[PDB]
């Protein structure tokens, strides 16, 4: 057992929007997206799944996707297994064609290791109905695993 | 030739520029195999930036030229497909796939990249690419983060 590290304190990158609304909700899609990101937060596979479609898919890039609504709430619960939300910071969103775009920190902590890093994500989400029909997170997992000595990969 | 993954955007639109800042980004990925720094920077405003996220950011046009000479110097593009285009607020948007060779040891890679740019009258003033770098440092064996 890791005692709980420092938390590190998400700040605004010089290349970040300084008021616009480049980070507010501009369509219906875009305030879905932002308020699945307030969910992440909650650690709960519960409370995010019923934000998907049957037909959806979910991948952090570096690691395997899964695809079908199953396999998300499979790959999402077994991250909180290890790994905990702590905030999720939004610099910019935006849409078209569907898609939903977002700049954005996420702080995680590693449960077994007790660290925490905060992590540069840009992520796209396929919205249907109101419902997420795909979740794509680009990042580099290195650079987080090492950080937090958490190896995720295999 | 590079094969499109199940979970694109079946919507014929995505992958095309709707607005005219979608345009110049799409002209600018269509540039990258140019493998030349000083032709791509003509792209960037003067108060720009430039950072492929698992590396240092460069600030400044100055050096992101002399950011993008010196990945040029050991890796090319071969290749570009953009999936997804978007845009708002200023700010474009690429899921992409970059098919990148090493040229110390002619291995290449496909790296699935999501990138936002910024734009100001047509002119880059941000460009980030976001993208795992330890699987394309394994996959053509070119360390580029110690
Ligand atoms: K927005
Ligand atoms: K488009
Ligand atoms: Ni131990
Ligand atoms: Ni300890």
């Amino acid at each position: 057992h890791h005692h709980h590290h420092h938390t590190s304190k998400i700040e605004q990158p010089r290349w970040a929007s300084k008021d616009s609304a480049a980070g507010a909700a501009s369509t219906p899609d875009e305030k879905i997206v932002l308020e699945f990101m307030d969910a992440l937060t909650s650690n709960d596979a519960a409370k995010l799944i019923e934000y998907f479609a049957e037909d959806t898919m979910y991948q952090n890039m570096p690691l395997p996707p899964a695809y079908g609504r199953d396999a998300v709430e499979q790959t999402l619960a077994g991250l909180f297994t290890v790994m905990s939300y702590d905030a999720v910071e939004t610099f910019h969103i935006g849409s078209s064609n569907g898609l939903v775009y977002t700049e954005r920190v996420d702080v995680l902590r590693a449960l077994p290791t007790g660290k925490s890093y905060n992590v540069s994500v840009l992520g796209v989400f396929q919205l249907t109905e109101g419902k997420i029909t795909g979740w794509r997170d680009y990042f580099d997992l290195r650079e987080f695993e090492e950080a937090v000595d958490l190896p995720l990969r295999g």
